[PDB]
């Protein structure tokens, strides 16, 4: 009844994280660095907003399987369906990206999004067919029941303005924002600008539930962790015809990816360590707000741009680990924010045991700001020359959990 | 508590399919057929033995996690570091594969089994020294307590014979088989050969838990489905330097992909309905044994071959869909196989709701077996010349489920 949203999830993760494969797979050696540094923060650029749009599209979803309690063969169906179409988004989105001036491109993707539009709308309305069935709750099905009226609108709203633009698009189009649009107008302006009603049960902009957003965030982590160490896989076969590479000697062919195997390993250490503050706090939040939804975002889509420091980091140019610092900083500071949430609301949020002053509150606390105070320290390392030990200490940085649960202890023996 | 594990899974999920990458990056364009169906064979042969060296890891990974009922931050952190020594499985398998004479191929891989052995054994030796804290449940706490003696061997057992065949290796390798025996020694030997005893609750080989090889499977769809829609997208941007290749008109340059486009949307739509059979099946299993998670395996096993059938459809060459049609079977049939393993156990597996002459249990049968019925038919294209209709048949085929809930309402009027 539920699965399918975990397998939904799972596969938009994964959908998601699809535009982080050509960062990745650039070429970083300059055998022009002008041109191709141009291009790959054209690529990031075209990764990070990918991750967004699909993102929230993810958080639309939800939200309306969130207002879908029970499943039909036939519901199913219908969500494999706008799972297909969500999928398109990417690539439209990177089609319009590289092609802008071209009213194909943007007519590409504003069909992309009306389609995943409509799909969910005949979802609400077998929904709203079948009350009994496929309505959540009491109150959801016991109500005014115009809600539907009501929800449509907002399963509607986001493709519709598409609409607009799809026609402002051949017409004659500078605007050409009307997308945005679509991504303002449910986050924050139902929430500030003018909401409709008229006994309420809102379930417009609710917060997510917590396994849906953890699930999500687990499989993103997964999918980077494995997106590494599954380039070195595929293409660092030591080509059986190397005998004229290198004698025999395999070893010695095999030395040569040696760089790029000691990235993989500390980007693997890195996001699994993420993915350990991630789950230690999420393991206690009661019930995750819109605002914690908000920065996990953020946090994830840092996350996803990880890879790309570790390699350039295992690649004057000393500057390097700077920029793959602050990115670790980033992926781990947004994550810090969730953190300071708790005060947001202490008693539906955080669960009592991790309050100020709780059992364990000073532990997690420094469970999750380890992160970000040691990639501080290795960008403060700019103080001196010696920085490249940066390593050493993201090392001393795996080595800190382990016994952090007795070094937390530490400040327990500073009672005195 | 729990979570963890399916970070753990999911994770396992993409380590497992990696190894699928080359074959659908290969070039089936012959611009030498002979040499390139021997190197397709070859990555195929990897991809499976590949998948299932994972999918036993996994294995014994889930079912040591399930003598384990507890977790604990430094236990999640050598869970990670099992995770990563099972991630570099498949590179290791490919490199020896590629390279079986020599020596230092078996030995990487062999070492590469024993490093997630020995970090499986801290952790059983951790979880045993926490009886009350990390104790899965009262009869795995209040026992003779030699269940580590016992349990021991079966993580032990496993790397220990590599151990053996490591050392084969060195000295002077033509046995080279004891690793065969780490995949046969814990499936059936115990089973059958010889087991240890002096109440007792085995937890040796018991039956995976339903909700983890749910989640397996569901994270391996999922990263088929998006792996096709990953090729696309990395590989397909229209290039703006285009401009010389056809005039503008970006649409001309665009169906040039068109071929793979409508590949993707169909291998992405057979995938979905296999998956929705999955998730229809498992959502009415009470208790997977374990001929149904081996049938499993060997159903997602083909499934993650199926996008080599898709695009070798979309490439006297008609017998291409006989390929990419018995794959479909094969992908289907196992399924069908865990399906006709109710007989084994009505009542203890396949929750009476699903019985012989059960609500539905016609419905559940048809909704089955409607896959490798349909690929047979496609198969009879032997018979006549106009295959490539299995296409439409196809698209019939998804177009089937949306009305099986009244379609097998047909066979109420074969009441008369």
């Amino acid at each position: 009844s539920q699965r399918m949203l975990s397998f939904s999830d799972a596969l938009l993760s994964i959908i998601a994280t699809v535009m982080i494969l050509p960062v990745t797979h650039t070429e970083i050696s300059p055998e022009f660095d002008r041109s191709v540094q141009r291009l790959l923060a054209t690529r990031i650029a075209v990764y990070l907003m990918t991750f967004l749009i699909v993102t929230v599209a993810w958080a639309a979803h939800t939200r309306l399987f969130q207002v879908v309690g029970k499943t039909d063969d036939t519901l199913a169906l219908l969500n494999l369906a706008c799972m297909m179409t969500i999928t398109f988004l990417p690539y439209t989105f990177s089609l319009m990206v590289t092609f802008p001036d071209v009213p194909l491109g943007i007519f590409l993707f504003c069909v992309c999004v009306i389609a995943i539009g409509v799909v969910q709308a005949l979802i609400v309305g077998y929904a709203f067919h079948f009350p009994h069935l496929l309505s959540p709750q009491i109150q959801r099905s016991a109500h005014r029941a115009l809600y539907r009226r009501h929800v449509l609108g907002i399963v509607l709203q986001g493709p519709a303005l598409c609409f607009a633009a799809a026609i402002f698009s051949l017409f004659f189009p500078l605007s050409y924002l009307l997308m945005v649009t679509v991504i303002l107008l449910p986050y924050v302006s139902k929430v500030t600008g003018w909401c409709r009603d008229r006994v309420f049960s809102f379930d417009l902009h609710e917060p997510l539930s917590k396994e849906r957003v953890e699930a999500f965030s687990d499989g993103v982590y997964a999918i980077v962790a494995t997106l590494l160490i599954l380039d070195i896989c595929e293409d660092n076969v030591p080509d059986p015809k190397d005998v004229k590479e290198r004698s025999g000697s395999l070893v010695a062919a095999l030395s040569a990816t040696g760089p790029r195997f000691l990235a993989y390993f500390g980007s693997f250490a890195t996001v699994g360590l993420l993915w350990f503050a991630h789950h230690s706090l999420f393991l206690h939040v009661r019930k995750a707000t819109r605002a914690m939804g908000l920065l996990n975002t953020l946090s994830l889509a840092f996350v996803g741009g990880l890879p790309l420091a570790y390699q350039q980091t295992s690649a004057d140019e000393l500057e390097r680990v700077r920029v793959s610092c602050t990115i670790i900083f980033l992926a781990s500071i947004f994550q810090l924010a969730m953190w300071t949430t708790a005060l947001l609301h202490q008693a539906e949020t955080l669960q009592p045991s991790v309050w100020f002053g709780g059992r364990e509150h000073v532990l997690m606390f420094a469970k999750l700001a380890l992160y970000p105070c040691a990639s501080l320290l290795a960008f403060a390392s700019t103080c001196l020359l010696s920085r490249f030990s940066v390593g050493i200490f993201h090392l001393m940085q795996i080595a800190v959990p382990c016994a952090f649960l007795l070094l937390r202890l530490l400040v327990g023996l500073a009672l005195a």
